[PDB]
């Protein structure tokens, strides 16, 4: 689940997300911490679907995490969620949110990061105000778009592919 940033390619995540079978709908995420900081995991909050493997409780310096999580069997809904890591000696926190929906009729996939202060889990209510720009948090990315900005002295980079076979890259610098 923790490789060497410099490792982490498009490529592994594609592999990644492509055994994932028996579900239309599933993601790989690779998330590069190119600071010297070590990232503790505070959860990772599930709006839809599941994950099969435990997220990396560390993510030390120079290290990137590979994370996938699915749809359920059986149900209308997609992979949908927030994972979030404390930044150790900081007292910020980095939310990640995926949204790879059932229904393309109505939907897009979605993603967003986020800084923020203090020592946050996430849950529903910080779900919901990274998925639609509320409650003080940065309105979320488009796929097939470079995003690049900057919150509370970090620099944040990554993309998002646009299926149910979708992958998110993404990096944290400080500024």
């Amino acid at each position: 689940a923790i490789i060497p940033a410099a490792e982490l390619s498009i490529k592994t995540l594609q592999n990644i997300v492509e055994g994932i079978t028996g579900v239309d709908r599933k993601i790989a995420i690779g998330f590069k911490n190119l600071t010297d900081y070590t990232l503790e995991n505070l959860g990772v909050y599930f709006n839809s679907g599941s994950s099969d493997r435990s997220i990396a409780y560390k993510i030390n310096a120079q290290e990137a995490l590979l994370f996938s999580a699915r749809k359920s069997d059986h149900t209308a809904r997609g992979t949908v969620g927030t994972f979030s890591y404390y930044i150790q000696d900081e007292d910020k926190t980095v939310h990640v949110m995926w949204s790879v929906p059932f229904d393309y009729n109505l939907y897009s996939n979605w993603w967003n990061i986020a800084v923020v202060d203090g020592r946050q889990p996430p849950d529903s209510n910080v779900h919901d105000n990274l998925y639609n720009g509320s409650g003080g948090m940065p309105y979320p990315n488009k796929p097939d778009q470079y995003i690049n900005n900057e919150q509370k002295g970090f620099h944040l980079f990554g993309s998002m592919t646009n299926n149910g076979q979708a992958t998110i890259e993404v990096e944290l610098k400080k500024a």
